């Protein structure tokens, strides 16, 4: 029958545009990075400012231990580069490689001299897809574009989990993966099976709107699958009743400046 997340999909469809806009960031984290956008086209490279808001989503995961990225770091999908660079500062990590499609319509990878940029080298032009998969320590790909429609959700998801798969047969000691659809039982039976063979758990950011089920499939993870997904699908569920909460704004990362090593 209808799972949790499925009954909060359809729920979420049939909004009207004022309940919908009332719900999308309900309760939910945010960094604020006017400051950030102003600095980064004006062309200030050394201002310590993050290239996007996924910078932060990645700290809030490695800051509770949820991922402890090292040696070799692929970002798989790093538009202008937020994982990509955040991952640069972190002690263990040696090389940082990121691999997006760019394009009209797409984010272009950005160029920032914030600390560990010299380890970081973004390529634009890039079909992931169409990418043979490589050696690499750390695994992060944030692929996974939403849908209104939970079949395509749900495809695009179980084709992005198929392409990771062979870069996890490179066992890659740490990795993060968006799983845009996760709340369908397909989905759920999907994930346990490739949790008892590559380990780790999905986990909600607290960053993510409300208007997405998006979760994180990462290492340092080890819960049930079932119940992190059942989990999060309730909280969502439950945030659509009242009241509207306002926006828990936080500081966007600030990444520093300079050469490693
Ligand atoms: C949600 S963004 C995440 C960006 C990054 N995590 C950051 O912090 O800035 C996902 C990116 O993946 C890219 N993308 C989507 N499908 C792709 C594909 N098939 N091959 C390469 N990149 C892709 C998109 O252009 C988009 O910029």
């Amino acid at each position: 029958g209808e799972t949790l997340g499925e009954k909060w999909k359809a729920r979420l469809n049939q909004m009207s545009a004022l309940e919908f806009y009332s719900y999308k960031k309900s309760g939910i984290t945010e960094v604020c990075r006017e400051e950030a956008r102003r600095a980064l086209k004006d062309g200030v490279a050394t201002g310590g400012h993050a290239v996007s808001r996924g910078s932060a989503k990645l700290r809030w995961l490695v800051e509770r231990g949820y991922l402890q990225p090292y040696g070799k770091v692929v970002d798989l999908g790093c538009g202008r580069g937020g994982w990509s660079y955040y991952a640069a500062t972190i002690r263990k990590v040696q090389e940082v490689r990121g691999y997006t499609k760019g394009g009209p319509g797409h984010e272009e990878p950005m160029l920032v001299q914030s600390y560990g940029w010299n380890i970081v080298r973004l390529k634009s032009g890039v079909d992931v897809f169409h990418m043979a998969a490589e050696p690499c320590d750390t695994l992060l790909c944030d692929i996974g574009e939403s849908s209104s429609s939970p079949e395509v959700e749900e495809t695009r998801t179980l084709r992005v989990l198929s392409m990771v798969g062979d870069w996890l047969e490179k066992r890659p000691g740490a990795f993060c993966i968006k799983v845009l659809c996760p709340y369908t039982s397909t989905m759920m039976e999907t994930m346990e099976r490739l949790q008892r063979r590559h380990g780790g758990g999905l986990v909600r950011v607290p960053l993510s709107r409300n208007s997405t089920h998006e979760m994180y499939w990462v290492s340092g993870a080890k819960s049930n699958i079932i119940k992190s997904v059942s989990t999060t699908s309730q909280l969502l569920l439950g945030r659509m009743d009242g009241p509207r909460r306002p926006v828990k704004y936080e500081e966007d990362v600030n990444l520093g400046s300079g050469t490693r090593a």
